[PDB]
């Protein structure tokens, strides 16, 4: 009977065409919300990020996978909610830049300082700031960094690398685009070199491609980054079997799961949206990606396994899980890809809430780094961008529009967006907050001195 | 100090380029939120609707008028927040229609039943359902209905009229489009005729034009609707000074303020966004509309006057206030008009919160009927639709994009959106809810049975 309740059912209660049939509430919530408030310490924190998962992305995925009156048992089940701002800074002027990229936003919640687009773990003066994961490890807590994206990708890379440009994946890119970060120039090195130095306990995702690179200097000069990883004691897994037979993860044998050369496989496939696609082409039903595999751990599986391995630390743990390709698919104007990745994240959120509700001292937060392009529009819409009609769980058509770029990729947008939480200190996400407040919220809930 | 706190400040606390400077919080919110939870009765309710005011609209307006790290002392200050769904229904199938218009959404929170786009006060079978305003009046509470739109517009009209199409403004359009509701055919009459019957204690807004039409039947056949109101005991006012002179409003002497022929004047002027407007043109600075006026009451003034007149009822009151032109200007791809109307709504929200914190038993809710088109995008965006660069309070450029219609009007979008509240029973807007839950939340808070 976990004192702090997870919402069990906020689907429409009945017949949506009848008075009250679309209500998601069965009665007053004052007592349940009083019950969801505690300022006791967070022993653990699990932060899940849906990259580019603004309210529009949440709504479109729900409409399609669960119906308009449906309910995500993970994403929609956190009882304390608010909206936060994620604007970045113009590097030269220090004024706001209203639409952040992935790097500046992830720098914001992981360091508590606003920065310029493309920066990771540094401010507009290129000065390094400690990340919540670096700080959690320093305090003796176990640390996890999970993502379906390549690990050099901004979201999980911000927790372990401090570079002046997110493009500095390896020695090569670094020496070129982050000259002062390049190892052979006295800096701390490429994103992957600093990730190896950071040494979290559990690091799972894709991005094996960069590890085939060789250090230009340093103790492991000439050796490949994977060679360097093997040499520094890391426990390297590459598939679901090898990951599941892992029984422990610590500093002596930190875990590095490289499940793909680049990003991990998307869950669902569909045609890309097109000009007047909702008018000129048939409504679409998403299809399961045949190449996604029971040999590749799902986000939910990587989450569960990271939780099992991190919860053995009695001091506690900090874990960040990213459903990364929601952003990727929204950029590609591919509704099916995008929605399937939201559905993927919801399964990981359910594993987190199921663990937190039993454990009792776990603060779980679900949010996104920034908003995105996709909009849900009327079925008859004639829009200038890319559109597509989808057959939803309701047996009705929903049309999605991508209308903010004539270029190859659709763009991020600056709208404030949902952040939701459950457990100790979850009140700190309610109302209007800033993305940097989340750093302070996590740091304080863990009591990191 | 009335135990329930209104947020005093959620702006960035310091230098946004420094660690912690972008924080909107100054410490833990658990105690603050516990103090914001009460399940005692709401003696009064003030519902403020920004038409089309989704999170994107709130953010764009805050970024322009208050700076990225600024704070809307009204809109951003409600402590309990959540996200609600506003889908309508397809009339024929009864399945969800993912993008509602203003009529079906206002019908949903005012009656508690989902309906089809364009319906007012009736369900998909065209059955009338009592509204929260009619129920309040039936229980002896005073009632107010305020809007900057013409009063026949969907948002205020849904509280007092039951017609099969929102276009049925007066006798002529009702005869043509809602034959079943036409007075000469045995129906309840046009929107304006039903509004005159509903007899709220205070009704203020635009829409004088339709009152020049004459009734086709009934006791006032052949007389204009304005002559009808006069003969029925209404006190008619048409400007700021006549409204100010009003001393009481009740069933014997109900107040009807008609301040414009159509919609009331927008607060700010600016050019319409254009194709590649952010590449091809210089940035826009909004400017006050000369056509505003000390002779035209502002939304904040109409809100205050309504509060003063309705609070003389010892049993309590229900008041809806609509900032209407946010929607009109978002459809017109006019950033300045759109933002100025959000600033306008923020002032009315402040008046409502100021009253509520002092009174202690008033539930204030602030939300929108549906989301809209506008998106905040990167300055160098090259988009297919209409865009505009704007000079914000920060001394930086923000670019807005309207990209969902090649047609003249930009359109509504289906994303769930913010709903926020303050006062008794405010917990009921937190987490995921449906727009129809708002009807039940209001009914229960006032203890209407
Ligand atoms: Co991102
Ligand atoms: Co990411
Ligand atoms: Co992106
Ligand atoms: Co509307
Ligand atoms: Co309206
Ligand atoms: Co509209």
């Amino acid at each position: 009977t976990p004192e702090m309740p997870v919402l069990e059912n906020r689907a429409a209660q009945g017949d949506i065409t009848a008075p009250g049939g679309a209500r998601r509430l069965t009665g007053d919530q004052t007592a349940a919300l009083r019950d969801s408030l505690s300022d006791k310490p967070a022993k653990n924190i699990i932060l899940l990020i849906g990259d580019g998962m603004g309210d529009s992305e949440i709504t479109a995925a729900r409409n399609y996978a669960e119906g308009a009156g449906g309910f995500f048992k993970g994403i929609d089940a956190l009882p304390l909610t608010g909206q936060y701002t994620h604007y970045a800074l113009n590097k030269k002027t220090g004024k706001p830049d209203y639409v952040t990229d992935s790097a500046a936003s992830a720098t914001a919640w992981s360091t508590g300082v606003k920065t310029y687009n493309g920066a990771l773990g540094v401010d507009i003066h290129e000065k390094d700031h400690p990340t919540i994961l670096e700080m959690a490890k320093a305090a003796g807590l176990a640390t996890g960094n999970v993502s379906t994206a390549e690990l050099q990708h901004a979201t999980p890379a911000a927790l372990v690398a401090h570079v002046t440009s997110r493009k500095c994946y390896g020695p090569s890119a670094t020496s070129e685009k982050c000259p002062g970060n390049a190892l052979e120039k006295g800096g701390k090195g490429s994103i992957t070199e600093q990730l190896l130095n950071a040494r979290a306990d559990v690091t799972l995702g894709g991005g094996a491609k960069t590890f085939a690179e060789t250090a230009t200097a340093g103790e492991w000069q000439g050796k490949t980054l994977r060679e360097q990883a093997q040499a520094r004691g890391y426990q390297l897994v590459s598939d679901a079997a090898s990951l599941n037979s892992v029984t422990e993860a610590n500093q002596q044998k930190p875990l590095l799961g490289l499940f793909a050369d680049g990003n991990m496989p998307v869950r669902w496939l569909g045609p890309k949206a097109t000009y007047h696609g909702n008018i000129d082409k048939p409504a679409v039903t998403c299809t399961p990606n045949p190449q996604r595999n029971d040999s590749v751990p799902t986000l939910a599986q990587m989450t569960d396994k990271a939780i099992e391995l991190l919860s053995k630390n009695e001091k506690g743990f900090f874990l960040q899980v990213e459903g990364a390709s929601i952003d990727w698919q929204d950029h590609a104007a591919n509704p099916c890809g995008q929605i399937g990745e939201t559905v993927d994240l919801d399964e990981a959120v359910q594993r987190a809430l199921e663990f937190a509700k039993k454990e009792g001292n776990t603060l779980v937060i679900v949010t996104a780094d920034h908003a995105h392009a996709s909009q849900i529009v009327a079925p008859d819409t004639k829009a200038p961008g890319l559109t597509q009609a989808l057959n939803t769980k309701d047996g009705a058509v929903m049309v999605m529009s991508y209308g903010n770029s004539e270029e190859d990729s659709q763009e991020h947008t600056g709208s404030q967006l949902r952040i939701a939480a459950y457990g100790p200190h979850a009140a700190n996400v309610v109302g209007l907050t800033d993305q940097t407040d989340l750093f302070y919220t996590m740091k304080a809930a863990l009591g990191l001195k």
